[PDB]
Formats: C-alpha cells, structure tokens, sequence
C-alpha cells in the first residue's frame, strides 16, 4: 500500500537506527574499557569489565532498537533492514525481485549514515578506540570459522522471521519483540567469535566509516559478512518452506 | 473519559515513578562503585564494575518502570510522562493544545518529587556521589554532541510511540513493554554520551534536587535536554505522519 | 472455580518458587563474590563483580520466576504469592476477606520451604555467606529509609497489578510478564537500599531459615517488610480506585 | 498435521539451536575470562568478570534461542527440544508414547551436532577451556544436591509449559517467550550449582563432544541430568493435572 519511495525511506531509517544504536553500544563498551587490562588476547575489551554481561548488553542494544524499528516501520516497508533478510524472503517468493536492489541500496545507505552520525555524537574515539562496532573475526578465529558462525547465526534469525513474521499462522503483534530478542541472543553467543553481524549492511556502514575516519581497512573480511548471512538466510527460508510444505 | 484533574495526577505519579526508579538506579550504581579505580576518564563509575552491563541495567530500571507505568496509567492519562512526547503528539494533532501545559507542569512536579523522595530513601550520598542520576554531557562530549544524541535518541522513542501506541493499526497490549524496552536500549547506547534523558522532566527533577541538596549547578546544560528531546520528538512525529500519509 | 484447598496449594508452590529462585540468586551472587575486595562499605558483595548488572540479574531471577508462576498458577489461585498483594486486593473488595488468612498462611509456609530447599541444594554457605537472600537495610540506611523504600516499591508493584491484572480493560495475557519485569526493575533500583522485598512472605522465609541455620537474627527488621509493603499496596489500590472512579 | 519425519527434523534443529547458542555462550564466557583470578573456588570463571550478570547473560542466550525456536518450530513439532518435556507430556497423555523415542533420538542427535558445530566455529578452546558448556556439579556441590537442583528447576520449567503451552486456556502467542525467559531465570539461579541443565539432551551433546575433543569424561554425572529433569518434569505435569482437575 505504501509507495516504494516511502518504503525505501523507511528501510533507510530502520537500518540507520540498527547501526547507530547497536554498533554504537559496542563502540561505547570499548571506550569505557579503554586502558583496562584483559586476562587474555581473546578478550579485546568487550567483556573486560562486564564479562558476558557486556555481550548481552550489546546484544540488547541491537535487539531493542530492532524491535522498536519493526513496530514503527513494519507496517510501512516490512522493516527488513538487512540485505540477507530481503534476499531470504525473495528466495521463497515472499518479496518481489524488482524491489530487492532498491531495498538493499536503502539499507546500505542507512547503515553508512547511522555509523557516521553516531561518530559525530560520540567523538573520534568511537572509531579509533571503538572501531564503530565493526564486525571482524576475533583473535584466533579464522576466515572460515567466522563464516560458519555467520551462517548459523543468520539461519536462526531467518527461520525465526519465517515463523513469526512471514507465516500466516504467526501470533499477531509478537514479530518485533521476538526478532529483536533473537538477535540479542545470537550476538551474546557469537559476538566474540565473528562480531555476529548477520547483516551485510550492518557491517558495511562501520567498515566504510572506519576506513574514512579511523584509517582502518577491514574490507578483506567483508565477504564473510556478505556470503555468510545470505547463505544462512536462504538455507533457513528453504528449510522452513520444506518443513511446512 | 477521565477528568483532566485525575489525568494530571496520573502524569505526576507516572513521572515520579520514572525518575525515582530510573534516575535512582544510576545514583545507586555510582554509590556502589564509589572508591573504585576507573581505566580512563570517559568511565566515570557507571561501567566500572559491570561494564556496559551497568548501562543496560540502568536502562532497564527505566524501561521496566516505564512499562509498568504505561500499563497502570495508560488507560487513564495516556501516560506521556515526558514533555517531549506531549509536544510531539500535539504537533501532529494527537493531543489538544489546551492540555499541553497542564500535563507538562504535572510531569515537572512529579519528576521533582520523585527525585526528592528517592534522596530521602537512599541518603544524601545519592546526590553527593550519585548526582541523583542527573543527565549531563560525559567527559570529552561537547554541548552540540550531547544535543545531537538527544535528538536521535528521542527520535527513536517518538517514532516507536507513533507506531505502537498512536497508530490505529498497532497490536493491542504491546505499547507499554515496547516503549519501555526501547528506552532501555537507547540508554544503553547513549547513556555514556549525554546521559540519554530523552525527557525534559526527567532531567529537571534531578537538576533541581542536585542544586538544593548537592550544591551542584547543572542548569547551564538544561537547554540540551529541552531542545534536543523536543526537536527529536517533533521530527519523528512529522516523519511518521509523512510515511503513513 | 478451583477449591480453596487447591488454590492454597498453588499459593504455597508459587511462593516457594519466588523465594527459591529469587532469594536464591542473591545468595549465589554473594557466594561467587566471597573473598573479593569491595570499593566501599555500601557495596556488600552484590555488585562487586557485576556492578548494577548483579542487581538486575537478581531482579530478573525474581521477575522471570514470578512471570512463570503467574502463567502457571494465575488461572488457579490468582497467583498472589505475596501477603501485601492479597491484602491490597482485599482493601478494594477484589478478594474475599474470608480467604485472606488462608492465602497468607500458604504463602508464609511456601516461602519458608522454598528457602529451606534452596539451602539443601546450594549448601550451608547459601546461608552463612549468602544469608539466603534475606532482605535488610543496607549500610548507612536507617529503619525509616528502608520503610519508605518498601512503601514506594510496593506501591509501583500494586498499582501495576491493578492496571494489568485486576482492571477489566487490561490486555489479556500480559499480566504475568509485566508484573514480573516490574519487580525486576524495582529490585534493580531498591535492592541496595532495603533489599527490595515488597513481600512479607518473601522476607519471612529467609529470616526463618537464617535464624535456624545461620544463627542470624534479623527479626528486629521484620516490621519494615510487613508494614512497608502492606501500606504501599493498600495506598496503590486505593489510588487506582480513585483515578478510575 | 506435519509428518513425523519433518517433526523429528524440527526437533533436531531446535535442539541443535538450543545447544549451539546456549551452551556456546557458557563456553565463550570461560574463554574470555581465562587467565583471570577468581575470589574463591566456587567461582570457576563464570561470574569472574560479570558476577551474576554472567549467569543471566548465559541464561538469556539459552532463553532467547529457546523462544526463537518455539516461534519457528512450535507449529511444526511442538518444539519440545528436551527429552524431559517429551516424557512429561507423555505422562499426562498429552503426547503419544509411540513418538517418544523418535523425538528423544532426534533431540540427542541435534544436541550432539549443535555442540560439534559450535566447536568448529569457536575453536578447540571452546572445549579445552570452556568445556563446551557441559553441565556438572560445581565445587562443593554433591551428587544429590545437584540432583535436587535439577528436579526443582525442571519442575518450574514443566509446570510453566503446562500452564502457557498445554492448557487450552493459555493466552495465545505467549508460550515461546515465557518458556524461554523462565529457563533464563532458572539458569541464573541454578547455573552455579548444577549447571542448570533441565534437559538430558542439552547435557548429552556437550558431554559427547567434550569426551571426543577435550578428553574430558563427565559421564559419571550424567544420571543427575537424566533422572533429575525427568522426575521434576513428571512431578510438575502430575501436579498441574491435579490442581486443574
């Protein structure tokens, strides 16, 4: 019912929110932990002061912002705010192919602006110390291990979306909060492994701004956050379709 | 249906609750962390013992109290308990202008009393050490950076309120919990930047009591917490109206 | 519809659950923090390792157990599991006076057994080190300050119960989770002040077992946890009745 | 309506998710805390950096994954993902005996694969340092104390399932989130006592992989996690049936 123009604006706003608040909380954690001594290399600062509590806090900053976005924009654009979700829905004929690129562009732009505006609010340290919450393999984690993490994590996210937001039998009203909390849980577990992106746009924004303002080049890892989420999402969509066929 | 007198009493109670429990949790955090050594100046004590866990805990003390208030008073006054929300609703003709001042006065009074009564329960240290949870720019954060944070934070709060509480299509029953959790998430991210007020009354109460009992004068920062939230709220209300027009 | 005998058994089980899981989490926190160095006297161990994160964790152990109990027993006994709630409902003619004593006795017994069984699971240290999560004024907090805290805290709890569980306009299904989360929020704020009991039975259980197994006599503080909660609950019930009259 | 083959696949996926994300978060906590100094023997690393905050974080990693699974698979297989739940339902004629073994086998297999795949993502340290989140009595806790903990914990889980998912009067849509949060709360309290398994399969997976990849033999404790959960679940199912008879 809503025009594609307005729906793309909604996707831009939703992804802006996702990155500003979610990735922002991770940058803040590193900023307030800066100067502290970590027990081992695997602990880079997130978890130094609050242990796994730091990870569930970041997970919830993402989760509550995602839930808020879905309740505010779900009835407008569907609030995908994730290229992997858009592609996942498309793979099972739940979203028109003609609108896939428009949505993804809006999401990438929203993520980039969200990261940029957060940097303006928090200061340069959000990038030089916090890395603007950019997702990258943690110490000792290989390219393929991070890839596997993103596939499994996005699989859970997408299969949940299929059951609570796509399925006609889904209980009305619960989609936003369940999807957000599911993301919070996935980040709590996978955050210290791959950064738990589950979203190509959510990784794109911080990567772009880190490059421009922190002189940090993480693009060599970007394929992990493109292939991993997309593969996990499509696999989940196809699996759900099979189980309910 | 409920008289303006009773609705104003409800707004007073709701804002009293918001400040007593929310701002109170921040004061308590500083009180139990007093004497500890922080890794750097940006970390003022909140996050010293629990990292970002401290921030999501404060965010939830606010969030759960807000949710409770909305379920208890929503059907009475609408439970705005925030001058920026009242003005935001007014800007899109969702609340009568003739009741704006009455509601705001009730909110300011409730916030002041909530802070005062908390001070009586917790002791003078809640103000001298905890600053009664007053919101102010954190170390290294400028006036305009804090302003930008309040605009973005209140924008998310208000657009969520529009979608889940104002919109006729909103799923019934979810407003209270979603609004509260959204605030918890915003505080988790922005707490260590501007204090994440999102509410002129929530800042007014602690400021007044800090001045009277802690000899702390933060009024020079008050414009941040008046202009920021109001601008963000109106911008969100107008944006929602546009997207759904 | 359910007999008083079965409803009393339900109240016993519900209060047993409330104390076993809620008060138990507080004892565990102190047990895992034992031996650590606190920054100041106000911090007794809860918050030493996780800051306010420790308090919201205890609050949620209580909150999730309360929500679970309400969804499991609400349709049976009404799941009051709190003498102050039973009395509050009675004060506004929402519960028969003839069943007040039966419910309270069941609640007191359930709390005592819950604390006892937890002690058996966790070991003697749950009492000698953790104090079985007994509520008492914290360092520097006077008898009247703790009393005021219990009144305000129980006021919020009861007014929320009136709006989401008692009121005929309340959205169905939300009562359990909202009541539980409200308690979690109140404990997060007031835990380090009065222990945030809000419940005469929840205090009775640990007090009894601490006396028998820890040789700790806290009965001199019990009036705080009887008068405070009851006054707050009745005041809230009467206030709600007035606002909606 | 869904074939047993597809329902068993769903149970496999659901239990895989439960173990990968839940048990995985516990392993991660130990990995990021490795090298730190604990205040006492009872604190093995979980709680070292975040106190009880670490436990509620692990509890929520389990809880959010469980909620997600129920919303995604509940309408397919019923999403038991726990042998004790399957047996509990069977004991009160709410699940056919002919499908009990098929479901349990699927659950055991899913748990084993979930643990294995997590090990691949996180690295060998997830097992050698994190023990893949295997549940075992904590320091000072005897075999019978851990057994009692599992009985009480699973009793709460099952009685909640009866009231919110089995009972025809249960409010629609709430089952997934309430069951998940209930588990989070139980783990917060009992995690540092018995590991708070409440699930024979959730313990089986980590035990198997720890044996194969960590050379750790915990099978001598397995009876605790088989008998405890099953006894608690059946006792709860029978109790609910009695109270509502």
């Amino acid at each position: 019912m809503v025009s594609l123009t307005k729906r793309c604006i909604a996707e831009f706003i939703g992804t802006f929110i996702l990155v500003f608040f979610g990735a922002g909380s991770a940058a803040v954690t590193l900023m307030i932990a800066s100067g502290g001594t970590s027990p081992n290399p695997f602990n880079i600062g997130i978890g130094l002061l609050g242990g796994l509590g730091d990870w569930v806090a970041i997970g919830l900053a993402f989760g509550f912002a995602i839930a808020a976005s879905i309740y505010a924009l779900g009835n407008i654009s569907g609030c995908h705010i994730n290229p992997a979700v858009t592609i996942g829905l498309w793979s099972v004929k739940k979203f028109p192919g003609r609108e896939v690129v428009p949505y993804i562009i809006a999401q990438l732009l929203g993520a980039a602006f969200g990261s940029f505006i957060f940097l303006q609010c928090a200061g340069i340290g959000a990038a030089t110390v916090g890395g603007l919450g950019a997702t990258a393999p943690f110490p000792g984690i290989s390219y393929w291990q991070a890839m596997l993490a993103e596939v499994v994590g996005t699989f859970l996210l997408m299969i949940t979306i299929m059951g609570i937001a796509v399925d006609e039998r889904a209980p009305k009203g619960f989609a936003g909060i369940i999807i957000g909390l599911t993301v919070a849980g996935i980040i709590t577990t996978l955050g210290n492994i791959s950064g738990s992106s589950l979203n190509p746009a959510r990784t794109f924004g911080p990567y772009l701004n880190d490059m421009i303002f922190a002189g940090t080049d993480l693009w060599n890892y970007y394929s992990i956050y493109v292939i991993g989420p997309i593969v996990g999402a499509v696999l989940a969509a196809l699996t759900y379709q099979y189980l309910t066929s």
